[PDB]
C-alpha cells in the first residue's frame, strides 16, 4: 500500500498517494488535474460523488469501473490507475479513477480549424477502428458526438465518456446532447443495438466535410423532420419493426418523401465520402454499414490494415440482469479497485 496523503481543495478533501503531485481542479465526480511521478505523464483524477448512495448508483459506480478496466486500445479511453484511501472493505467509502489528461476535443478543432479530405479520412478511420473493438465485446457506446472525442496535435483521437445510461431534461429543445442520436433511440421506435453508433458516426463525419450540425433540430420532432427529409420516409418494411402503435401512426401522418441526391447535399465532397455517408445514414439499422465493414472502405485506402485493427477480449456483463443490494455492489466494486494491475 502506497502513503497518501490529504489536502481540502475546492471545499473537498481529497487523499491520494504520493505518486500524484500538484493536483489543480479542472471541473458524477470532480476532476482534478495532477502529474504521475510514476509514469511521467499528466493525468486527470476523479473522485467519484456519492458512488454507493443507492442501489442505482452503487450499480452504475460497479458499471464504470468494470468499462474502464476492460478497455485496452489506441483509439479508447483506458484506465491508469484506481484506488481508495480504505484499509479494509469495513471503511471503504471512496473511489479515485486514473486517466490521461486530455486536451482538446473535436469541437476544438471542427469549429477552428480547415480540414483536408485527408484529416477527414484519419479522424474517421480512428473512430472506425475504436468501434469495432468496442462492438467487438458486445459493448453499446451511445453517446458518440465532437465532445466526447479527443484529438492531440498530430491528429491522434480516442473515443470516451461511454453512456453508462442521460435524462429527459438533457435531451431537450435545442441540443447537441440528441443531434448525433439515432431516430429508433431518440423516439424510443424499438430495442436497439450496436448499429446505433453507426448513425452517430456519419453525423459526425458529415459535420467534418460541412462544418456545419447535419441534424440540429429544436426538438425531437424537428430532428425527425430533419431527417427523414435527408434519408427518405419510411416503407412497409420498417414501419413492421416500430414497437408503438402511436408512433407507426405518428409517422404514417407525415407526407412521403424520397432520398435526397447526397452529392447535391455534400457538395464538391470525395465521392468516396459521400458513397460512406449514404451506407451509414440509413433509417433502418438492420442495413446500416458495420465498423468492420466500413474500415475496409475505399475511403480509408491510405489506413487500413487489416493485420493492426484488433478485436477485444470477451467482455461477460451477466452483472447487468443480476439484482443485488447496495452492500453487495459495494463489496464487487471494493474486489475490482483491489485486483488493478496496471498496465506495462
Ligand atoms: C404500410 O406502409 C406505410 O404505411 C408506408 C408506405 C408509409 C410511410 C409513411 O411515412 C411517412 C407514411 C405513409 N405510409
Ligand atoms: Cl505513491
Ligand atoms: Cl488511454
Ligand atoms: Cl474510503
Ligand atoms: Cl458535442
Ligand atoms: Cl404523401
Ligand atoms: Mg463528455
Amino acid at each position: 500500500r502506497p502513503t497518501f496523503y490529504r489536502q481540502e481543495l475546492n471545499k473537498t478533501i481529497w487523499e491520494v498517494p504520493e505518486r500524484y503531485q500538484n493536483l489543480s481542479p479542472v471541473g458524477y465526480g470532480s476532476v482534478c488535474a495532477a502529474f504521475d511521478t510514476k509514469t511521467g505523464h499528466r493525468v486527470a483524477v476523479k473522485k467519484l460523488s456519492r458512488p454507493f448512495q443507492s442501489i442505482i448508483h452503487a450499480k452504475r459506480t460497479y458499471r464504470e469501473l468494470r468499462l474502464l478496466k476492460h478497455m485496452k486500445h489506441e483509439n479508447v479511453i483506458g484506465l491508469l490507475d484506481v484506488f481508495t484511501p480504505a484499509r479494509s472493505l469495513e471503511e471503504f467509502n471512496d473511489v479515485y479513477l486514473v486517466t490521461h489528461l486530455m486536451g482538446a476535443d473535436l469541437n476544438n478543432i471542427v469549429k477552428c480549424q480547415k480540414l483536408t479530405d485527408d484529416h477527414v479520412q484519419f479522424l474517421i478511420y480512428q473512430i472506425l477502428r475504436g468501434l469495432k473493438y468496442i462492438h467487438s465485446a458486445d459493448i453499446i457506446h451511445r453517446d458518440l458526438k465532437p465532445s466526447n472525442l479527443a484529438v492531440n496535435e498530430d491528429c491522434e483521437l480516442k473515443i470516451l465518456d461511454f453512456g453508462l445510461a442521460h435524462t429527459d431534461d438533457e435531451m431537450t429543445g435545442y441540443v447537441a446532447t440528441r443531434w448525433y442520436r439515432a431516430p429508433e433511440i431518440m423516439l424510443n421506435w424499438m430495442h436497439y443495438n450496436q448499429t446505433v453508433d453507426i448513425w452517430s458516426v456519419g453525423c459526425i463525419m458529415a459535420e467534418l466535410l460541412t462544418g456545419r450540425t447535419l441534424f440540429p433540430g429544436t426538438d425531437h420532432i424537428d430532428q425527425l423532420k430533419l431527417i427523414l427529409r435527408l434519408v427518405g420516409t419510411p416503407g412497409a418494411e420498417l414501419l413492421k419493426k416500430i414497437s408503438s402503435e402511436s408512433a407507426r401512426n405518428y409517422i404514417q401522418s407525415l407526407a412521403q418523401m424520397p432520398k435526397m441526391n447526397f452529392a447535391n447535399v455534400f457538395i464538391g465532397a470525395n465521392p468516396l465520402a459521400v458513397d460512406l455517408l449514404e451506407k451509414m445514414l440509413v433509417l433502418d439499422s438492420d442495413k446500416r454499414i458495420t465498423a468492420a465493414q466500413a474500415l475496409a472502405h475505399a475511403y480509408f485506402a491510405q489506413y487500413h490494415d487489416p493485420d493492426d485493427e484488433p478485436v477485444a477480449d470477451p467482455y461477460d456483463q451477466s452483472f447487468e440482469s443480476r439484482d443485488l443490494l447496495i452492500d453487495e455492489w459495494k463489496s464487487l466494486t471494493y474486489d475490482e479497485v483491489i485486483s488493478f494491475v496496471p498496465p506495462p
